[PDB]
C-alpha cells in the first residue's frame, strides 16, 4: 500500500518491520499510531511517548520517514496537486506535502506563505529549503 | 444531538465512547466535563487534570475534537452566524467558532481583531490560519 | 440576598451550596472568604489556598463566579453606575465592575484608562474585552 | 491611640487583636514590628518572615492595613500635610502618605515625582492611582 | 564616639548593644566587623555572612544604621565637606557621605555623576533621592 | 573504500579501529552508525548516545573525522562536484561537502546561501570559514 | 616592595603582616605568588582558597587595594602608567597591573573603551572608569 | 621546540619541566599531544584533566602562554603569521596556532572581524582584538 495518509495501525506496524524497527512495534500500537500520526511525528513524541531514547536512533527514524514521505501518494488529501509542485522544484521537497496540506495550504495560497509559517506550522526545518520554496512561490 | 455548546455530561460521555476513548470516561465524569468545557479543552487540562499523559493520545484526542468543533451546531450562541463566515472562507475554520463567540466576537467586530487577540483569546494556534482570517476580515 | 459586595461568610457558604461546590465549603470557611474576597478571587488563590487542584474545577468555578458577578447588585460601591454602562456595551462586561470600582474608577475617569491598566489593575484578562471597552471609553 | 507612625510593639499587638489576627501576634513580637515597620509592610515579609502562608489571609491583612493607613494620624511626621492633599484628591489615596513621607516627599516636591518612582520608592502599586496622582501633581 | 570610619571592633560591638542587637554581637566579632565595614554593609552580607535571616530584622538594622550614618563625623576622610553639601540639600542625604567618598567623589566631581553611578557605586537605592541629588549637582 | 556516504556499519567499525578508537566500537554498533550518520555526527550525539564523555577525546575524534571528510569520495552523492569547488578555494573547506549536499545545495545554488544557513543547516561552525565561502560564492 | 616580582615567601609574609595567618597554608598549597595575588578575583578567594565569608573577602580586598596602590611597578610598567593614574587620583594606582597585564601603556590609553576597562582591566567601579576615560581622551 | 609537532612524550616532558608532574597521568590517559595542548580550554582542564583549582589552572595557562609565545610555527605557518603578531606585541604571538588552525594568514587578516577573533581564534582579551584589528587594517 502507498496511500500513507490512509494507513491504519496495521499498515504502520508492517512498515516498522521493513525498516528494521521491530523494537518499537508494540510501542506504536499501544499509542495507536496510524498514517496521519506517523506523517506528523515530532522529535519530542518519539523520545517521550514512544521510548526512542537515542538521538542517533531518532535520526535514523527520520531518515526512513523522510524516504516514506517523499514517495507517498497524497491524492486523497492534496486536491491542488501541491506534491508535484514541490517535486518539480526539487525531489526532496515532496516530503513537506502533508505538512502544508494539514494546515490548509494549496497552490492558490503559496504566495501568501511566510518563512516563519513554513517553520512553525508546516514543519520545514531546513532554512535552505524554506528559502527556495519561498522564492519559488513569489515568482508565480 | 448536535448542539455541542448545550451538551451535558451524558452527551460528552457518549461521544467519548463513540471515538474509542471509553478508557477516559470516568475521568471526564469526575471532572464534570460538559459541552462548554469540552469545546474549550486545552492540552494542559488533558495531561494534568484528565490523566492523558501521552502526547500522541492527546493529538488523537484533538483530532477528534477538531472534527467535532467543525461540524457542530452553534445556533444557540452564534447569533451573527460567525460559523458560516469562517466556513465560507475554509471549512476547517469553523472549529474556531466557539472560541471567537466565547470572547464576544461577531461579524461586526471582525475587522477590529488583531492576530495577538486571535492567538491569546480565541485560540487560533496555526499562524497560517490567523493570517488568512485577518486578510478576509479586512476585505469587508 | 444579591448585594455580593456586602456578603459575609454565611452568604458565600450558601452560594457555594447552590452551585454544587459544597465540597469546598470548609476551605472557604477556614480562609474566611466573604463577598469582597470572592469578587477578587484569583486562580492562584483557588489552587494554592483553597485546595482546588483541578484546573477544570477552577474553570467551572469561574464560570459560576462570572454568572454571580454579572447579575450582582453594586449599588453600595458603584456610585456612577459603572455596571450598567459596561453591561449595556456587552453582557459579558458587567463582571468587571468590582475590579474597576475597587481601584477607584468611574464613568468620569474611563477615558483616562489605558489597556495595560485594565490588565494589571482591573483584572480584564481578555484582550478583545480591553480593546472594546477602551474604544467605547473614547466615544464619550 | 491613632498615631501609627509613633506606635511601639505594644500598640501593634493591640491592633492585631482588634482585627482578629491574634494567631500572628507572637510572630509580630519576636520580629519586633512597630508602627514604622507595619506601615512599610510588604507581602514578601508577611509570607516569609511572619509565617503568613495563605495569600487569601494576606489579602485580608492588607485590607485592614489599608483602612488603618487611610485614617491614620500623621501629625508626627507629615510636615507638609501631604495626607490631606492626597485625601482631597481621592479618599483612597490617603493610604500612600507614609510611603511618600518616608522617602522625603512633600507638597513642594510632588511635581518632580515620576510614576516609576511612585512604584519603586513609594509603594503605589495600582497604575490607575499613579496616573491620577501624577496628573494632579502637574496641574498645580 | 561619633567618628564611625575610625571605629574598630570594640566600638561596633558597643553600638550593637545600644540598639538592642546583642543577639548578633558574636557574629559581628567573629567576622571582625569594624567601622568601615559597618558603613558599607549590604543586605547580602547581613543575610549570608552574619546570619540575619529575617528581612524585617534587616530592615530594622538598616533603620538604625541610617540613623548612625546621618549623624557621623566624616572629618577624617571627607576633604570637600561633602556631608554638609548633602545635608544642606536634605538632612537625611547625609547618610550617603561615606558611600560617595569611598569611590573618590567630592564636590568638584559631583556635576559629572550619573544616576546609574549613584545606584551601583554609591549605594543610593531610593530613586527620588537620586533625582534630587542629580538636580542639585547640575545647578552648581 | 573511501566513499564514506555509501559506508555501511562494517566500514565504520573498520575505520574506528584504524584511528585507535576500538574502545567505542560496541557503542557505534549498537547505535547502528553508518557513513551518513558518521558524516553528520554532532558533539551532543557523541557525548550522550555513544558514551564519549571526555571533551578531549571528542576533540581527538573530530580531528580524525575532519581528516576523513576532507579526503572522502563524494562521487556517489555530489552531483555538481561541490567538493572540488570547495577544495579549490581552500583544502580545509572540502570537509563541508556532505553537509551542503545533505540539504541539497550545489554549485548553481551557492550564490543564494546565507551565512545563517551555513551555520544552522550545513554545520560550518567556524565564522571565518563561512565568511570566505560566502565571498567566493558571490564573485561568480 | 616589587609585588609583581614577589614569590610565594613574600605572599606568606604579607598575609601574616595583615592578620590573615589563618589562610597562610591555603595560599601556600595553591602556590600564590605576586602575579596571582595582584590578579586575585572574588571567585578564586571563595572557591579555591576557602574564604567563604564575603565580609572576610571585603577585608582582604581592602588590604589588597592598599598593597596595589603603593607597589613598585618599575619592573613591568615601562610607560610609567602608574604615575599617570596617580596624578589623576592616588587610589587609581591600584589598576596599574591590570592594565599592564593586557598590554596597555600611555600610547594606547586614548584607544581604550569602557567595556575594555571593565572586562579586561578589572576597573569595577563605574565612577572610576568614567574618570579614567575622560582623562585619557583629553591628551 | 616545534610544539605543533609534539607527540605525547614531549607534552609529558614539558609538564615535568614546569612543575606540573602531578598532572602527568591525566595528560597521558587523555592522550594530549601538541595540537591539543595548544588548543587547551579552561573547561577541558577542569572537567577532563581534573585540574579543580582555578588558581592552578591560571598557573597552567601562565606557563602555556610562555610555551605558545616562543614556539616554532614553521611547520604550519607558511605566511609567518607568528612573527607578524610578535612584532606587534610579544604576548600576541600565542594566538598564532588559533588563527592558523582556521586557515588564516597575512593575506586574510584584513578581512577578519573582531567577533571572529573571539569565537574562532580564541583571543579572549578585548584590548588584544582591538589592537590586532587596527594593525591588520593599516596594511
Amino acid at each position: 500500500s502507498n496511500a500513507v495518509p490512509s494507513w491504519k495501525e496495521a499498515e504502520v506496524q508492517t512498515w516498522l518491520q521493513q525498516i528494521g524497527f521491530s523494537k518499537y512495534c508494540e510501542s506504536f500500537r499501544e499509542q495507536q499510531v496510524d498514517g496521519d500520526l506517523l506523517l506528523r511525528m515530532t522529535e519530542e513524541e518519539l523520545q517521550t511517548d514512544l521510548g526512542m531514547k537515542s538521538g542517533i536512533t531518532r535520526k535514523r527514524f527520520f531518515r526512513e520517514l523522510t524516504e516514506l514521505k517523499t514517495f507517498a501518494n497524497y491524492s486523497t488529501c492534496d486536491r491542488s496537486n501541491l506534491a508535484d509542485w514541490l517535486g518539480s522544484l526539487d525531489p526532496r521537497f515532496r516530503q513537506y506535502t502533508y505538512g502544508m496540506v494539514s494546515c490548509g495550504l494549496d497552490r492558490s495560497l503559496l504566495h501568501r506563505v511566510s518563512e516563519q509559517q513554513m517553520l512553525e506550522d508546516c514543519g520545514i526545518h531546513l532554512g535552505v529549503h524554506r528559502a527556495r520554496i519561498l522564492t519559488a512561490a513569489r515568482e508565480m
